[PDB]
């Protein structure tokens, strides 16, 4: 009947001409591997996303607690899910945020200090991995001397939160790895709750939902879920965005002749790479999109990849240009999903990451692109496995 899978092998390789397949021949296409159709097409991933009534979050629930203990913000609706993101979002604005940045700086500047001697460096296993995880951790407040384990336990989780088909073995040693991380964890809830600090976990701690304070083990739940949520997608990023830029030597001269131009950069690497790739709904009552029929309890899987490259949204949506002037030849881009569970980390993204270009461009001088073709692995959560620049 339909021949095209999502888990052909070809398609991790290069989903780019599925993506054009999907829109054009099968814009609702059903997957029995994992019972679940995939949407690609932009005007109906943003209307899923815009419906949180009829695509709910209770997908995400399931699979999730055997590796977060509690609930997180996904499995939230209503008062409570404005609160308690609005309560996340204040550990990376405000005077939070002005705390977190220099600190990010030194985390910068030390890797590239690391590095700085052998005139090169891999944006995703020197810089990218070994940042994010640290940059999380600084966030919540978890002090560095366990950096190392710290990202080896998140790997395993997130391995699990990102794929479909694990065997019995995987998913024992990401259970394993959810349990090492809360015996980490909750000494140091405990601790923060006696002596509080100016980080994430200590707002979590300092909540009140009128009078009732966030358990324990939901602080954990929504601590792992902030380092899950903000760990894995930055490596992916840093390292397309160097990429793309040295990939097109004009638009990386732009960048450094107009350094205002690195945020748009940021903004149309998110679009042409979209670090996370797929969405999770599930239906909650009858629906039909074109003529293909939907029923309660279904699972709906945005492709925000395919979305981002559509070209009812982007005139040329396969060429990575970032002079995209928003004034349909360009869109609002779904990298950071929208509506009500749209990233709440979406701002502190953007700017993170410019402070990470910015420092990157100025102390590497003359750099030149290494990794001359790049290897993309991943279907939900996807990047490069390796991207090696040199300088002077
Ligand atoms: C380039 C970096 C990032 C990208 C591309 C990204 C992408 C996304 C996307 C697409 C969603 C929507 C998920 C859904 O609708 O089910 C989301 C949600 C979320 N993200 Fe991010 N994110 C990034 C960074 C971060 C950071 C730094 C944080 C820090 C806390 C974070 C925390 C969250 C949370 C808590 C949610 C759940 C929102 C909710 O349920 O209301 N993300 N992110
Ligand atoms: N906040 C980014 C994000 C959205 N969905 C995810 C799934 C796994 C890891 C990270 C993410």
């Amino acid at each position: 009947k339909v021949y095209n899978s999502i888990f052909d092998q070809a398609y991790e390789i290069d989903p780019i001409p599925y993506f054009n397949f999907l829109r054009k021949h099968d814009p609702v296409h059903y997957e029995e591997s994992i019972d679940a159709y995939f949407v690609s097409k932009y005007k109906d991933v943003k209307y899923i996303l815009k419906n949180n009534d009829i695509f709910n979050t209770k997908t995400l629930a399931k699979r999730a607690e055997p590796v977060m203990k509690d609930r997180v913000l996904a499995q939230m609706s209503g008062q409570e899910h404005k609160s308690k993101k609005k309560a996340i979002l204040k550990g990376m604005t405000g005077k939070y945020l002005e705390n977190l940045m220099p600190i990010l700086e030194k985390r910068t500047n030390d890797i590239i200090n690391k590095h700085i001697e052998k005139k090169e460096i891999d944006i995703v296993n020197d810089f990218g991995k070994v940042f994010a995880v640290q940059s999380s951790m600084d966030l919540l407040g978890i002090n560095l001397e366990n950096y190392e384990k710290i990202r080896e336990w998140h790997n395993g989780i997130a391995k699990f939160i990102t794929s479909f088909n694990l065997n019995d073995e995987e998913i024992k040693y990401s259970l394993e790895c959810s349990d090492k991380l809360e015996n980490y964890l909750m000494p140091l809830i405990k601790d923060r709750k006696k002596s509080t600090k100016d980080d994430l976990i200590s707002i979590l701690l300092e909540y009140k939902n009128d009078e009732n304070s966030i358990s324990d083990t939901e602080i954990l739940a929504l601590s792992l879920n902030v380092l899950l949520a903000a760990t894995e997608p930055v490596d992916k990023t840093l390292a397309y965005l160097f990429y793309n830029l040295l990939k097109n030597p004009e638009q990386f001269e732009s960048v450094k002749n107009n350094p205002k131009l690195i945020k748009n950069a940021i903004i149309e690497t998110l679009r042409y790479n979209s670090p996370v790739q797929l969405i999770p709904r599930q239906v909650s009552k009858p629906f039909i999109f074109n003529n293909t029929e939907l029923q309660a309890g279904d699972t709906v899987i945005c492709m925000i990849g395919s979305a981002n490259r559509d070209p009812e949204a982007y005139s040329n949506p396969d060429e990575f240009n970032i002079h995209r002037s928003s004034d349909t030849s360009h869109s609002q881009n779904l990298s950071f999903g929208t509506g009500v569970h749209t990233c709440v980390g979406a701002s502190f993204s953007l700017i993170q990451l410019e402070m990470v270009a910015i420092l990157l461009l100025k102390r590497l001088k003359n750099i030149k692109l290494k990794t001359m073709e790049i290897t993309e692995h991943g279907i939900y959560t996807r990047g490069p496995k390796s991207m090696v620049i040199s300088f002077d």
